[PDB]
């Protein structure tokens, strides 16, 4: 289950460390994704601000709605909402 901004599905682990990301990939962690910050830190350099950020976003970084998206990214990131009830097309695979 994972949130979708479009054609592609992008997990909220990258996008929540987003904007504090210190380390390699990492799976699954057993904290919620919900300690994100506030979303409104839009910075999309040649492709990411992170180096290491949610490459699955790529084209996002790509797009000149990044700026739009990366915020919305970061508040899901640190919220659910319908998409973990599958409330609405926001999480696919469910």
């Amino acid at each position: 289950v994972t949130v979708q901004d479009g054609n592609f599905s992008f997990s909220l682990e990258s996008v929540k460390k987003l904007k504090d990301l210190q380390e390699p990939q990492e799976p699954r962690v057993g904290k919620l994704r919900n300690f994100a910050p506030i979303p409104g830190e839009p910075v999309v350099p040649i492709l990411c601000s992170n180096p290491n950020f949610p490459e699955e976003l790529k084209p996002l970084c790509k797009e000149p709605n990044a700026q739009e998206i990366l915020q919305r990214l970061e508040e899901i990131a640190e919220d659910p909402g319908t998409c973990e009830i599958c409330a609405y097309a926001a999480c696919t695979g469910c």
